[PDB]
């Protein structure tokens, strides 16, 4: 009855969402032969799911997690009967008009899943509140208990996803309000919570975050968001090393003379500078997804596969590292480039005068066992620089003998972005016409055994659909991951190192390029 | 026309790309292999007067194996522009420019893409008919070896003489001499080198009597052991890969090998030559000379140069921890007629002896005692009139039991040196297709050497040995030590069989073999992927 207006006004504005992701010479054909187109697996069913997102207008919320969901939707990994319940302080009119203009000009790729997108927001309803009200929330378990009693299902209660898309300071009273009036029926269910980084700034700030939740969630159910890590690249370091003994006998310090996992962007900080000039690129990238990404290199073998025993030697591993000292980091921060496309980072209005904040920095982490000890790992983020490549290097020692000039050391890379792939780089024959023992070329070797593909966080958010808490942080290895990092936090902050200048689309500074060869990395040449 | 003309040109190249290499799971390799050609975009030999005289001329191998053989190395560039090459053999030759074209050119490979160099090659050879022990035709030849090198307009003084022995090994030593007393090259300059043909002996008495027959007339810097059916291509795969990196140098031990198995096979049986074999046996056709010399350069220690006679070095030192075969670990075989009945058996061959215990069919064991190899087993198979037609190296690294379970089995490098090529690493990887879970796993095949050149049907395997001894590259032939000790290992097994001890179990053409001989392999450490 309501509005016949919302329903066309969602019909042409994903048929104007196609137009501008498919520029059409013929713009009248489009609109219309693209109109008429939008015409165990056991477990998912068992029970009813409820997922319910927070600050559900949130730029974090509209802009990342609604559009994730939208791409299990397509790709069949969400139940059929799933319930989607968006959560926000602010009063909406009609909702249904909320959903075509603030959830779904969000949806990406929608000429493939148009017709699925009108209905994907059937699923969808909104649920206007305070985050710590207790009785909006008594209205809230009221609204989806009535949902999980309509289900169509053999075994009763209901599975409730919480999703936190909401800044850190809410995180300890939306978990009380679930507690006291939001937990699963007793009469089955569990419930998990997705919370956002930054999960604290310091190895105080974040043992205090984590003492605040744990009354009301065990490690059992939070689950601590890297969305920068994807399911592709961690079944990479672990599949390959540990089930094959080529890898997993060389994979030591015996064998091994330099590791550099690398953090690239060509974007810098375009106009919410002001909001990192708190964070650091440290912060930002390095202490949270570089230092996950190097516990997964690093661990000794798991005594299984569960997720809990992975997690297990995360903390065995990271509690052998050093924590970074002033010596063994450069930073830099990056201005002005000579192409003139990017303003510099202090040409932004909204960061303050004068500030010494990193948009780049490469250190040195010293992993001390039996395993490791002499092996530098190497981790590098920047922000605006020349390319945009997420990677992984792992230099092996050179074999000198017999082959000296003839050789170099092998060379295995793990890359995730731009596309993901994994390659050994190693000598071999060249078929020379009378070729020659002494003449070899360095070749690459894939690994990689190459329909919707999910990205890193869909399948993090589905991980934590599955049950899989592998690829999240959890409480022990926060604390001491911050343990590692806050030393030098705290010297850069207190000046004792001062970030060096470079304009974006460079390397970054040179010497940071200076740290990286002096630290037992060679370059072919 | 638009350009595919060249499209359809390069779906060619896959093509030739597949079928020379067995992927048994060809969707990817066609795939790994159509973006690996994305990224694919000597003065001296002059400096002497060079003389070839192949012995045997009109002989069976002569005018069947090395003639054509030098050919392509002269369309190849890899033979000097003013060669000597001059046939020896006593038979008549009434016309000798006759003979050339029509009992040596019939057999020059591939003929009319090379267009009228065929006519330009023979040009380059001389007869000359003489006995293979008279000294004074010696003295004869020498003369008109030397009015070959003397037409030679290089600054450089002599000539450089290969003797290609196409002959028994009965007539070698008569011939070493007769080359000693009258037919060394010019005190001016130039070496001599001597190659000689595949049966070394036939045992450890025969052959040490051979050698020390030639002792007295050339060293091991002079004396050529051909065996046609190594190729530099493999030994530089097997030599290269392992000593030039190091994740395969530190794997490459015991503590973290379970198993290698060389394999020489054949589709043909004895093609109605049985009679010929008979005295030869399987064992010491391919296996003690041709499968060794592979097996030698697997487990050889690390040698501390490149150069040839530092790797034989090493060759010997290895060959020298292997305890002798012993008969309780071997098994053998007689291949019989084929059950399409397109193959005969070897006993239905009128060359054959009744009754006879030669074998067309062994795989043995054999255990290399040191600290690099112990406890390996090392698994060396040939057989004729089998499944298929393919030498390889396989290895099989120990399992990982931990902590993949039943989601992976062991990684395997193998290197198959053929027309079908192949050098490929095949271990376990995650599979993309996200039901998100790490104990769902497959095995796939990882290839290390690509076909991407094509410009050329460049230097087969046996080209590439008359090639390395032109050269002085003494690395794919057996020494005199090293041949010693070889055959140490062989006859005490092979006198057991001649005295029938053990005698091969009958097996069918196209199958794989007698079937007591897959279980010994599977009794000895080795593992089927299932």
């Amino acid at each position: 009855q309501d509005a016949y207006v919302a329903d066309v006004d969602g019909i042409l504005d994903v048929l104007r969402a196609q137009v501008l992701e498919r520029k059409p010479d013929d713009i009248f054909q489009f609109i219309s032969k693209s109109a008429l187109s939008l015409q165990v697996k056991d477990e998912q069913k068992s029970r009813a799911l409820t997922i319910i997102v927070f600050g559900a207008s949130g730029d974090l919320a509209k802009k990342k997690t609604f559009p994730a969901l939208f791409d299990l939707y397509c790709g069949g990994l969400l139940p059929p009967e799933v319930n989607i319940i968006g959560y926000a302080r602010t009063k909406v009119d009609d909702v249904e008009k909320w959903k075509h203009e603030t959830l779904m000009k969000y949806f990406s790729n929608l000429s493939e899943r148009g017709c699925h997108a009108e209905d994907f927001l059937k699923h969808i309803s909104y649920f206007c509140g305070a985050y710590d009200s207790v009785d909006d929330f008594k209205r809230l378990d009221a609204v989806i208990r009535e949902k999980e009693n309509a289900f169509k299902g053999p075994e009763k209660g209901g599975n409730r996803l919480f999703y936190l898309a909401l800044p850190p300071s809410v995180f300890a009273s939306v978990c009380e309000s679930i507690h006291k009036g939001a937990m699963p029926q007793e009469v089955g269910g569990w419930v998990r919570v997705i919370i956002e980084k930054p999960f604290g700034r310091d190895t105080k700030s974040s043992a205090e975050l984590s003492q605040a939740l744990e009354p009301f969630f065990d490690e059992s159910q939070l689950y601590r968001i890297d969305h920068y890590l994807g399911k592709e690249m961690v079944q990479n370091i672990i599949t390959t090393r540990f089930a094959n003994r080529i890898f997993s006998a060389v994979w030591n310090a015996s064998n091994i003379a330099c590791v550099q996992i690398t953090f690239k962007e060509t974007i810098g900080t375009e106009g919410r500078g002001g909001y990192f000039d708190n964070i650091g690129i440290i912060r930002d990238v390095m202490q949270n997804h570089l230092t996950q990404i190097l516990a997964l290199l690093a661990m000794e073998k798991p005594r299984s596969l569960d997720a809990e025993c992975i997690r297990d030697e995360k903390v065995s591993v990271l509690k052998c590292i050093e924590p970074i000292t002033k010596e063994n980091c450069v930073l830099g921060q990056y201005t002005a480039s000579a192409d003139g496309s990017i303003p510099g980072y202090l040409e932004d209005v909204t960061v303050p005068e004068g500030s010494t904040c990193p948009t780049f920095a490469v250190m040195r982490l010293n992993i001390n066992n039996d395993r490791w000890a002499g092996v530098p790992f190497i981790l590098k983020a920047g922000k605006a620089v020349e390319q945009k490549y997420v990677a992984i290097r792992i230099q092996f020692r050179d074999e000198v003998h017999p082959y000296g000039e003839a050789t170099q050391r092998n060379e295995l890379v793990i890359r995730a972005q731009p596309s993901e792939a994994m390659y050994v780089k190693i000598t071999t024959k060249v078929p020379g016409l009378s070729g020659d023992l002494r003449q070899t070329h360095q070749t690459e070797l894939d690994l990689t055994y190459h329909v919707r593909l999910p990205d890193a966080y869909e399948s993090l958010i589905n991980d934590a659909l599955l049950g899989n808490s592998t690829n999240f942080v959890r409480k022990d290895e926060l604390d001491v991951a911050w343990r590692i990092f806050t030393p030098l936090l705290h010297q850069i902050d207190s000046g004792e190192i001062k970030p060096i200048p470079y304009q974006a689309g460079t390397r970054g500074p040179k010497e940071a390029d200076e740290f990286i060869a002096n630290n037992g990395f060679k370059h072919q040449k």
